[PDB]
């Protein structure tokens, strides 16, 4: 299924947050356009969100319990 896509858009994550700790919903479409709720769901299990003054919406890879990098 499209877990080929999970696993190979981690490495598109990996890649995008190798040139900054934080990226936006709208930046990492750019970087893939798959459905964001595909990316959202892979961002909800690992990754993060953080609202800030005009409501920034930036998302983390969870470095908690990544065994895998």
């Amino acid at each position: 299924r499209a877990r080929a896509d999970k696993q190979h858009v981690l490495d598109m994550l990996f890649s995008a947050f190798e040139k900054h700790q934080y990226y936006n919903l709208k930046d990492l479409v750019d970087i893939t356009k798959q459905p964001v709720v595909y990316l959202k769901e892979i961002l909800k299990e690992i990754g993060v969100q953080n609202v800030k003054g005009i409501h920034k919406n930036t998302w983390e890879l969870k470095p908690e319990y990544r065994h895998y990098q």
